[PDB]
């Protein structure tokens, strides 16, 4: 609709704002835009280093009574460097303080990849790539399982788990909570049919990362495709009067699937939000799916040899 059902029987706005890349000093002007334009959905993370900016974007629009708590779905993640049994609460607990909030709507586990605890949110060597930690899936699982036991959180869910360690969990002896989420990056050059399909069949709901093909990514490269520009996105867009950015965010939706673009632009937020209004043909859905090359942006490049690296398997 306008919002998907949970397995927690909560309901989770198909859109919402991301903050990865959204600089402190940006971020809580970026937020209160948002939410005067419409948006109900925020999703954040301890790793994008701006939590507290954007509790403070949060915290004057509660004050402003433009918005009761209970409209909110706010959504933050577990760094890798926390999946030690005995760090999850301080960590859960950290966001909280800086989003300046006593729960959260969801949490998730950001990686399935688990790195050694200390400063530094990519531990290194020695040598040449990331030191792992020891711990396992099912470990971190059941820690987040005690965050909704708590009431600190209302769901939990998982990023970035291919369809073996969504398996594992759903088969984990005693499972308690099942996630109730599963974010991974989607978009016509990635379109996720079959992780898409199997999350569905086992009433997952899909967020959408990416949806824009992250044109801000620091590894960017000028020969690297951009979705933005690609002349079969604009020819559709054209004929639905609408941008491209658009019939971006339009595609997902009509998946299913929630969907979080990113912008710190006012006038880009509120063209974001201008996308209930339309809707794409079957011949346009079927079409951009076929755009699909398994063109992946955010690959975990610096994590390909670490025991629970989520993008060997076919999905
Ligand atoms: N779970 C995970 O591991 C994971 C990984 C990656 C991302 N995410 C989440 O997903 C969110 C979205 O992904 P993303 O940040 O990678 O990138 P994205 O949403 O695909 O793209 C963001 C870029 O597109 C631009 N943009 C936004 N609206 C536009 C419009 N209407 N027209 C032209 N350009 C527009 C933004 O510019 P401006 O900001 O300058 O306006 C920004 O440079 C993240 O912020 C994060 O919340 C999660
Ligand atoms: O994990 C994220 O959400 C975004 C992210 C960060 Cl914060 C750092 C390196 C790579 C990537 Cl994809």
């Amino acid at each position: 609709a306008s919002r998907l059902l949970l397995n927690n029987g909560a309901k989770m706005p198909i859109l919402g704002l991301g903050t990865w890349k959204s600089p402190p000093g940006q971020v809580t002007e970026a937020v209160k835009v948002a939410i005067d334009v419409g948006y109900r959905h925020i999703d954040c993370a301890h790793v994008y280093q701006n939590e507290n900016e954007v509790g403070v974007a949060i915290q004057e629009k509660l004050r402003e009574q433009v918005v009761k708590r209970e409209e909110l779905f706010i959504v933050s993640k577990l760094w890798c460097t926390y999946h030690e049994k005995g760090l999850v609460k301080g960590a859960c607990q950290k966001t909280l303080s800086d989003l300046k909030l006593d729960y959260l709507d969801l949490y998730l586990i950001h990686w399935p990849t688990g790195f050694k605890p200390g400063k530094e949110f990519f531990p290194l060597d020695e040598s040449n790539g990331v030191v792992p930690s020891d711990t396992n899936i099912l470990d971190t699982w059941a820690a987040m399982e005690e965050l909704v036991d708590e009431g600190l959180v209302k769901a939990i869910g998982i990023s970035n788990f291919n369809h073996l360690q969504v398996e594992m969990i759903l088969n984990k002896p005693g499972l308690k909570y099942k996630p109730a989420v599963n974010q991974i990056e989607c978009h016509p050059y990635l379109t996720q049919e079959k992780l898409i399909q199997y999350c569905q069949s086992k009433g997952i709901v899909v967020t959408a990362y990416s949806p824009l093909g992250s044109p801000d990514r620091p590894w960017a490269k000028p020969e690297d495709p951009s979705l933005l520009e690609d002349p079969r996105i604009k020819a559709i867009a054209a004929k639905h009067d609408k941008t491209t950015a658009q019939v971006l965010i339009r595609f997902p939706m009509q998946r299913n699937l929630v969907v979080i673009p990113k912008s710190v632009t006012p006038e880009r937020i509120a063209e974001n939000f201008k996308v209930f209004d339309f809707e794409l043909s079957s011949q346009d859905m079927t079409t951009l799916l076929s755009y699909n090359r398994n063109w992946r942006v955010c690959a975990l490049l610096s994590c390909t040899s670490h025991k629970d690296y989520p993008f060997h398997e076919e999905f």
